[PDB]
């Protein structure tokens, strides 16, 4: 009854892609694989992070983010201030399984034309179906969120209600960078079992790979603890700074689970992360609620907003080379609060125009965006 | 047996006025401390007070005697650059106040009289007032409460190294030096939270309701208040950093008065000042599982021998606060050679300092590893 969970709705019936969009998406993905990924925390990876605005920052720069204001993005890219998730891959394996397509993760990708706009999608579906043949999901991005207190809505506007707007802008920027058309917005709630006993207790009788209370997959997770830190540290720095070893596939039998845990222990002497991280605990998880919503790219609507992003990045490049004016800017934001974007960026645009006498740039955020007004309205009460 | 059997009266003072000299000096010092204004912790004016001094948690790092941070991060922090915890502190206080029969007060950040760049903020100081009336011998005794989750609490071995981790010992030393007191109780607590109110009332000790029958330590309730600015945020920092808490009035409450306090607190929450900025979130039920207390006395001479190093470090901080260019190129220099190489980093810093102060007689810091750095390196490798 396990094979009944593999949906074949996206299996492509032909050997070669006939429709044009499938061909272009596959070709673009093949171009993406040719783009070199880089090792973490070293090499050009710094020259990739500092040279662009990540997709999660674009919602803030648009003045359409409900928690951060543009000045924090401006100061972050200049190294100043004021004073992912651990289950993501599990979601990837769920989507790859139930939709019968191979999903690959790729590092940070910068847009070809506007290099200062970059994004890192949680995964892109390849052309290969799992049960053989091609798949219709080729080139479809994956964006997976794990809210803890927020309730997942399935009705209402796609831009506002089903998908939170800042996440919607993140997906739009991701689709713009990778030059793809579709992205699946997957929202998952995960509970962890107290013990292995409770894990085997909640097993669905007819199907061992599911939970009997949520009718969704369950599995294991290996936690690798940082060494420098932790050892005897005392807070939540340890949680964020853990890395994880993930199971090979879902719907594992209990024996295969324990055998894989042990083999992972023995071979961790050769695991690179275990040499730099210590095997901590073994977590047992189950999916409790999974929603998926297709999001398509509006390219013209984003290109209309590219000029604003260009002006913002020009401000970043400006204050990166003038440390004195950056200090006096920090004092100016110290005076009037950081949510007052109109005055802050009027000051910033003056500072910019003072040394660039041929810039037609006008101050940004002079009027609240419609989303800013909506958020402030939601604040009352 | 009533809960009053747990109240130790060993520190009850029999007279009305303090006769002995040390009690008089400690009480007078406490009265002097009360006149110095403290700010609303965690918010602005406090955070501005911290930037003008080296806090007690930084001294272990500056001494090159901290196993997790190196002095360069303290230097860069004070110049505005980069690159089961506090929530139960009050609960710990209420435990210490109960079993030791003394009133404990919080006093915020205090700066040292002579060296104003050395400041400390104790988790609490015992007043002269005993709980059952009269004076107490614990007047002026500092309180420092720690909540390890993975660290094992040791009961034997060195006080400076084994019972109290060395960095914590230096924190307590700085607190005793700043507050000009003589003794501090180092309290270490482990707390687990109940799944349900049912488990709370079931785990009540029969003869004494205020204790747990499985841990033989106090249990109680706690009200969690979530920030309003953040509603649906998917960060764990969301409220857990920005949350405020409503605490019970006393320990050893009966179940009925517990429920009455929860209900009355919920209903009256609208007249609360916090009601306009915070929402009642969850109600947590806690019990203590392990509590250790260890007396630590001040070694004033050993700290004053180390004050010159702190003065030189703070002079470096004041130096780079005025030279943004040299701070930028310093940060790039720390990008080159790693942050753990304090000898090279602060040789560079001493060069940069002597270039504009050609007669300050300062020699490079951290040219040789401290013995504690050696021990930590042995444990790390
Ligand atoms: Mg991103
Ligand atoms: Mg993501
Ligand atoms: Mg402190
Ligand atoms: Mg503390």
């Amino acid at each position: 009854t396990y094979e009944d969970l593999i949906s074949h709705k996206h299996d492509y019936p032909k050997e070669i892609y006939k429709e044009s969009h499938y061909i272009r998406r596959n070709t673009r993905l093949d171009v993406i694989k040719k783009i070199p990924q880089f090792e973490q925390k070293s090499k050009e990876w710094l020259k990739q992070r500092t040279e662009s605005l990540t997709a999660t920052a674009i919602s803030v720069v648009f003045d359409e983010d409900p928690y951060k204001h543009p000045i924090v993005i401006l100061l972050d890219k200049c190294g100043r201030g004021l004073p992912g998730n651990k289950y993501e891959q599990i979601g990837t394996m769920f989507y790859s399984f139930r939709n019968n397509v191979e999903v690959g993760e790729y590092g940070l990708l910068q847009h070809s034309g506007h290099k200062f706009i970059a994004a890192s999608p949680d995964g892109i579906c390849s052309k290969k179906a799992n049960t053989g043949g091609l798949s219709k999901l080729v080139g479809r991005l994956l964006e997976i969120k794990f809210p803890f207190s927020r309730e997942i809505n399935n009705s209402g506007d796609l831009d506002g209600d089903i998908c939170p707007h800042y996440y919607f802008l993140q997906v739009q920027t991701q689709l713009y960078v990778t030059e793809m058309d579709e992205c699946d917005f997957l929202q998952c709630k995960i509970d962890e079992y107290d013990s292995w006993e409770d894990f085997v207790k909640d097993s669905n009788p007819i199907v061992p790979g599911l939970s009997k209370t949520t009718n969704l997959e369950k599995g294991c997770l290996i936690q690798l603890s940082d060494k420098n830190l932790i050892g005897s540290d005392d807070k939540e720095k340890c949680l964020y700074n853990s890395k994880y070893i993930y199971p090979p596939k879902l719907h594992m039998t209990n024996e295969e689970i324990a055998a894989w845990i042990s083999s992972e222990i023995a071979n961790y002497h050769n695991n690179d992360l275990s040499e730099n991280y210590m095997i901590d605990a073994v977590i047992y998880w189950r999916l409790s609620q999974v929603t998926c919503n297709l999001i398509k790219l509006n390219k013209e609507a984003f290109e209309e907003k590219i000029p604003l992003l260009q002006q913002f990045w020009d401000y970043v490049l400006f204050y990166r080379q003038h440390s004195d004016k950056l200090d006096k800017l920090i004092k100016f934001v110290e005076k009037v609060k950081e949510d007052n974007s109109a005055e802050i960026f009027s000051y910033i645009n003056e500072d910019f125009l003072s040394l660039n006498k041929d810039s037609k740039y006008e101050p940004l955020y002079q009027e609240e965006t419609e989303w800013r007004k909506k958020y402030n309205q939601i604040k009352a009460k």
